[PDB]
């Protein structure tokens, strides 16, 4: 173990394992996981050569090959609880998406739960045997967030009684769908029904797409790979044209609607709470890498005379990766509190959902490329393992949801609370603060009520400035439009509320006195810099004053101070593995430059 | 052309081609350099597949390739003229880095500056052939900020009249030279000078490491390229390990130190001044793709049911893009001013280049994704020509001086600059705004610069008092540093947010042209007012602005959008990049984004089978 990381793991002032437990939610968890991660660790048809040096075509062959003997092994090993199927997936693919992702998170999960018992019969089983590999087909290249402006068609043929499944143009064509260029030989299509002679909106369709046995495509198919992308090297991201290539009337999804023989036409907070788990998960393992690596790394003078410091000494270090590492925590508890209030539980939920989805993967995203400067040169090598984090996590940002647009679905449930409460009404859960319409700096209670009068001076402004101008503009869309900056910034500041509020919230249920301290250290850093960052709002409608903003400045420099010397437990509480990390910077053990100069000899250009 | 981009074209309040000539700095530049471009456009020497499509081993042999035929191509036309140069290299390279940049910009320059006629004329001549292929070894594995901490060693032999070039390490390793890693046969090797007695620091030394003919590495000598990185795959960014390695005395650069045969001892501006117009350029990219895109791309709905208009149509997809592009102009105007400075150049340009170095590139490396961002789905495919940019523009924050260390040298000088004025004595310069220490106009240019000096001043001074607390609480000044590092780097940031405000603001009265200073005036409004709106806390407190007029900074950077909204596929058409500039399908000049796209993906690799 390199000395500087033994030292350092023991000055910590709490047990690192016990807060593992904590993350996990429970020691047994945590042996559950740990042990399903060593099933996998040594097995040999789950390693193979560095994925960075490797041609995105072998890559793709790869991640197929590791897939398919995943849902095999996880088979053999009785693996079937859905958090374990999480942890042995995450395991196999050492943060890398893989392509069964659709078919295994999607076309499955759609037949069990939204499919007709005779759609089971024909679909279910060769889809669990991956006979039939499935995939989920809404997004064209025309259109992702407006969804209303799909062009594909499912024209209802009632002499065959089939549905015919039509891209009519270049921009409706299926674009981006996991599994589809390559590895799917069916889909399920999101398309405009229209029977008789009337559209009544968007359907979902299970369309073959290639033969089973052969993977040729059907007649009337065009599909292929949408090409190379800033990440996802190891995903068949696809493109799928359909000439109106026809379907038996029993592949729609009936469940909430019906076409009857004759043509006749009757009447996910999931995964946005995955996202923010991710969101935790991939700043967690970038503070990881780049908090050990600074504890390694030697470079540049602090005393004069005396030998280089461990770059961790440096305050601005500390200022980059100490209120990133807060930020981690306070993501893996608002992830946490989703996870475990969606087996609980509406318009709240949906709204509330969105917007941390948006809020995490932002933060996170930004978190990760700070965390891969902060190394310096060795960070932009793929010796850093920062890069591949970053460029596969990004997509959270545009993808189920773009962000931009999650936090208006945000904004337009605060306005709704806002019309409500001065309209006489009352409004509940993280909105109740609407009804109400001098801080101290170490109370987790008084920054969490500081963050609460932000974000209702920021709601206030964004539903008064909205009023001005639906009584100015041509259409209250127009209006909308023109407040929508404001209503993003309500959005925002509503949901870093909500993050100081849970985080707050968690710490007076840590049992164990010296993580309950460690936690609170991060807890009033996440909120300390989140209030020297946005000073201006906290200013503005006097709920803090200049003197304030001072002294919270002066306390994020002795916070900073405080958690130097408990900074590498806090990520080695993570518990990530070296595999899982793809990190020579980030390695357990610190052992750093005879594995980087290792690594280097034995990559490609050097053959 | 698309409709949507020739109706934006058409009623642009000013003519494009005028403010490229403001860009190039004369109408002849402009011409010039699009006849460099159009005759790299149509050699068939320089054409070669999609980059995007092959291997990191393809990449670099189709750059070092188009690099040597670019040397020859260049003597040929007697293309020298350091503008022609560069508009040449930039155009063959479209953006990616050059595997030659150390030869051509650090070795040769070096001989030519440096090496005495003896070591000229056996290594300078054939290195002019592109016989010997150079290249600059100054990090290792272990040092890269901290040159003092370098641990190479070249030991002086008195008997043999030798310098021993030694690796003692693992991270004594030279590592990330350009072209260290296959290019070179030769590099400029930077070593601790130990001679007889003890060490003199740090000297250059002239090491061969490769024969001329066989390219095969000399003896003592272990070179390799270091791996794949976040971009930089045209680059073999090199390692070198020296076993104690011979070269003879006359291989020491010694025109301001010696070593004589008795073993006696006797006795970064240029680039980061580039830097800054290199963070210019990469942020005016990004605008242009994301703004053409964003004309070009319909999406949802204003009045339901209505068609859906262009996404530039929403206020919040006009704030991610038209405050980037106001900054693309400030960036353009900033690295002029320091171009134009350094030519004609009583410490400040120290000081200034290193804080807009790291200004600069830190705000351009932000923009740049956040442009990648505001194209949905399609900017994270490499048809954007977005993440290229990105990966091979980040590393400007990183090497030729890191920006935090940048910062801090930048806060060496307004901290010097402050215990001057506060003795009594007047600083001049851009710190001449510190000797004046003890209602803003939102359309005055004037005003808001005037409005950012306060903001700066007041930075600078709490940094200053701080430090002073701090070196008296714990009796070590280079403790008391550090405690203070992250308001340094705030009076750092905020004095260079100072500069580029004032800059912006005092190129707008030399503009002639009276249509296009009025736009270049909403830009730089947008830029200063929306750096207010930002950081609306720096100007709250010390009562440079009150509540009331964060209020109006607020309504007047949304009235600035609209303004900018009829401008700004003009505004991007003036950077004059060509589409294989771009190397962008969602922003080519005909808006033709979608049969292109198309075409791209069915041509791409995956797709030379059915079934993998
Ligand atoms: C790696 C990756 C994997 C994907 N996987 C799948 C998949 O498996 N299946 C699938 O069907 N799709 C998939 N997608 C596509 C994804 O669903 C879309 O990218 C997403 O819906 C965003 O839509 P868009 O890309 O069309 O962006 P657009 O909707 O075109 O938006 C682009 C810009 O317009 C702005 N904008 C749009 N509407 C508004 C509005 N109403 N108000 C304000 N601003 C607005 C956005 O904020 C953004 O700034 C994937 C995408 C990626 C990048
Ligand atoms: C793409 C690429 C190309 C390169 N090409 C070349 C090349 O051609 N030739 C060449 O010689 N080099 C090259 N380099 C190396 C480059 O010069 C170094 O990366 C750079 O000097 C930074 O030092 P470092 O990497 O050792 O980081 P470090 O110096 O180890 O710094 C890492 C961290 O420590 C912090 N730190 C260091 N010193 C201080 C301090 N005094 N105060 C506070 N914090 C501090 C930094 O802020 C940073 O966050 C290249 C690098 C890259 C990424």
């Amino acid at each position: 173990m390199n000395p500087d990381l033994r030292r350092e793991r023991d000055s910590a002032s709490f047990n690192p394992e016990l807060l593992t437990h904590i993350l996990d939610g429970s020691p047994e968890k945590t042996r559950r996981r740990r042990e399903i991660e060593n099933m996998i660790l040594n097995d040999p048809d789950f390693q193979h050569e560095d994925l960075n040096f490797l041609t995105r075509s072998q890559r793709y062959e790869v991640a197929v090959r590791k897939s398919a003997i995943m849902v095999k092994k996880m088979r053999e090993f009785g693996i079937a609880d859905p958090d374990e199927i999480m942890w042995f997936k995450n395991f196999v693919h050492r943060g890398r998406p893989e392509p069964l992702d659709l078919h295994l998170g999607m076309f499955l999960p759609t037949l069990l739960h939204q499919a007709t018992a005779e759609q089971q019969e024909r679909f279910f089983m060769p889809a669990w045997n991956l006979e039939i590999i499935g995939t989920y087909a809404q997004t064209e290249m025309g259109h992702g967030t407006h969804l209303r402006g799909l062009e594909t068609t499912a024209t209802y043929d009632p002499e065959t009684q089939e549905f015919i499944l039509n891209s009519p143009t270049v921009t409706s064509i299926k674009w981006w769908p996991g599994g589809l260029g390559k590895t799917s030989n069916h889909a399920i299509v999101l398309a405009q029904l229209i029977t008789k002679g009337k559209c009544y909106g968007l359907h979902a369709f299970i369309v073959p797409i290639r033969e089973i046995g052969t993977h040729k495509p059907l007649p009337g198919i065009t599909v292929g790979d949408i090409g190379p992308k800033f990440g996802y090297d190891e995903i068949d991201n696809g493109y799928l044209k359909m000439d109106n290539h026809r379907i038996p009337r029993e592949n729609m999804l009936m469940k909430y609607a019906q076409v009857k023989p004759d043509g006749t036409y009757v009447k996910m907070v999931f995964v946005r709470s995955f996202l923010v788990g991710e969101a935790a998960r991939a700043l967690s393992k970038a503070c990881t890498i780049a908090i050990r690596y600074s504890a390694v790394r030697h470079q540049s003078e602090i005393k004069p005379g005396e030998p280089e410091p461990q770059i961790l000494d440096f305050q601005t270090q500390q200022y980059k990766l100490f209120p990133l590492l807060a930020t981690a925590y306070a993501f893996q508890f608002v992830g946490a509190y989703m996870k475990e209030t969606y087996h609980r539980i509406l318009p709240e939920l949906h709204a509330l959902t969105a917007g941390l989805k948006a809020f995490t993967s932002w933060t996170a995203n930004t978190g990760i490329e700070a965390c891969r400067m902060a190394c310096g040169g060795h960070g932009y090598s793929h010796c850093s393992g920062l890069p591949n984090i970053y460029v596969n996590f990004t997509p959270s940002c545009t993808f189920e949801g773009e962000n931009t647009v999650m936090m208006l679905q945000t904004a337009r449930f605060l306005m709704k609370s806002y019309d409500q409460v001065h309209s006489g009404k009352l409004v509940c859960g993280m909105v109740s603060y609407l009804n109400d319409l001098m801080v101290d700096i170490n109370s987790p209670e008084s920054l969490t009520e500081a963050y609460k009068l932000r974000a209702a001076r920021l709601v206030e402004i964004a539903a008064k400035n909205l009023q001005k101008e639906v009584i100015h503009r041509k259409s209250k869309e127009v209006a909308w439009n023109l407040t929508s900056v404001d209503l993003v910034r309500a959005s925002e500041a509503h949901c870093h509320y909500v993050v100081v509020k849970l985080f707050s919230e968690k710490l007076l249920k840590i049992q164990d006195k010296a993580i309950q301290a460690v936690l609170r250290s991060l807890c009033l850093l996440y909120s300390l810099y989140g209030i020297s960052q946005n000073a201006g709002d906290f200013l503005q409608g006097s709920i803090m004053t200049e003197p304030q903003i001072t002294q919270v400045n002066q306390r994020v420099k002795e916070l900073l101070t405080l958690i130097r010397s408990d900074a590498v437990a806090l990520v080695d509480a993570f518990d990530f593995q070296d595999v899982t990390l793809g990190s020579v910077l980030g390695r357990y053990d610190g052992n750093v430059y005879e594995n980087l100069f290792e690594w280097a000899k034995n990559s490609p250009l050097n053959k």
